[PDB]
């Protein structure tokens, strides 16, 4: 029951480092990252999946200064996903996407492929050339991916925590992201919570719908 | 299982106007909106859930003329959700959130409540004063909610499509959002697809993980 999943999931504050994802689960989480929807299927993202001691430690360099409380979550979880956005939308990426759709069998005719490409270029250009908000627009798609991911990992019976509390400059530098064309946005440790996870037992809290939700 | 859901769900291109959500389903989609996570539990959002014909017509006004194909989808779906972000994170809202957390029993002591409020204020202030990205930060939380929602509604057996193809200035004006401190970001019609939904039977397409995903 997905509503049950949504109501029971929580942000894990402490992970049991001994409780790893199964091999299948580790593939499932990668599938969830890949299959998120995004505007124009633009998929403007890269993921770093850290599963080794060394790899997790590299990500954990970002939990410095104001962000030290994030460090243990990054080290102790089984798998840690760094969600990254492209820093600019380029035509090469646009072509990549449409060619992949063609390879996958989405276009019956050259005309259909060309109309798809034109539409995607129009939208991408509106953001980059006119609104000058392509970096934000791409970042929004990445956050959508995060939302899909958190629900999906809960539905697999896995714990996770989304983290904005990290130093993206440190994380980008550690992985050479800027030169590759990406920037780190959200870190999501995934695994199984320990008995020290005080948030596992605390009540969920949300604003009432009478504040947030209008029916018409 | 949730991976089946992720692999089978799609953006619906055409809705069967006769197929309405059940009352239970209409409550469930509200539950999904409310229970999404967000940075600091800041919940910087408002939802407009249009289920009457008049209501849906008000939302569909935003697509008139320039977003014709969008317009039809918003009219035909059972329930149409407008995802809105706050335009500023005011201290009233910060207090609302922490007081709600208190009401729900998340704090053992006044000290714990005060530390929570201080933390949230610090984050909000960093975005507003230093990063100059508070509107974007809130908008990102709203996109995360959308991601959660799309997977959740698919897992309920419902069809949907996320839509950026609408005129947010028009939608904002129609509902007086600017003065209320909100702006429209994404519209999500929800219901059941019709036989005209050509996308229901097309293969999904995503870039290969060898492009988008690095393991370490
Ligand atoms: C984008 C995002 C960033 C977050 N950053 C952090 C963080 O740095 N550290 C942390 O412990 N919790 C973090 N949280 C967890 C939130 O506090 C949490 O989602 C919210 O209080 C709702 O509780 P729940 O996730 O248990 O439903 C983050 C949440 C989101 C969605
Ligand atoms: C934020 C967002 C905005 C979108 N806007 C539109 C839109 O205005 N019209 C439309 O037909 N599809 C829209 N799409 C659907 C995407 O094209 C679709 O998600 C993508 O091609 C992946 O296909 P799937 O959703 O079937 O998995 C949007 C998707 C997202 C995530």
């Amino acid at each position: 029951d997905i509503i049950s999943v949504a109501l029971k999931r929580h942000s894990t504050k402490a992970f049991d480092a001994s409780k790893k994802l199964t091999p299948e689960q580790a593939e499932q989480i990668k599938t969830l990252l890949q299959y998120s929807p995004s505007s124009q299927n633009s998929q403007p993202w890269h993921f770093i999946v850290a599963s080794t001691e060394e790899g997790k430690a590299r990500v954990a360099k970002s939990a410095a200064g104001n962000y030290v409380f994030s460090e243990r979550k990054m080290l102790d979880a089984s798998h840690v996903v760094v969600f990254c956005a492209k820093t600019a939308m380029d035509d090469v990426w646009l072509k990549l996407v449409v060619d992949q759709e063609d390879a996958d069998g989405r276009f019956a005719t050259p005309e259909a492929k060309a109309a798809n490409d034109k539409g995607r270029k129009f939208t991408a250009d509106m953001h980059r050339k006119d609104l000058h908000d392509d970096a934000e627009w791409m970042a929004k798609q990445v956050y959508l991916n995060v939302g899909n991911f958190l629900l999906g990992v809960a539905a697999l019976g896995l714990d996770a925590v989304p983290i904005e509390g990290f130093d993206a400059a440190i994380l980008d530098a550690e992985f050479g992201l800027k030169e590759k064309g990406y920037t780190s946005l959200v870190v999501v440790p995934v695994g199984h919570h320990s008995v020290e996870d005080f948030n596992a037992t605390l009540p969920k809290s949300r604003l009432p719908q009478n504040i947030t939700l209008t029916e018409v």
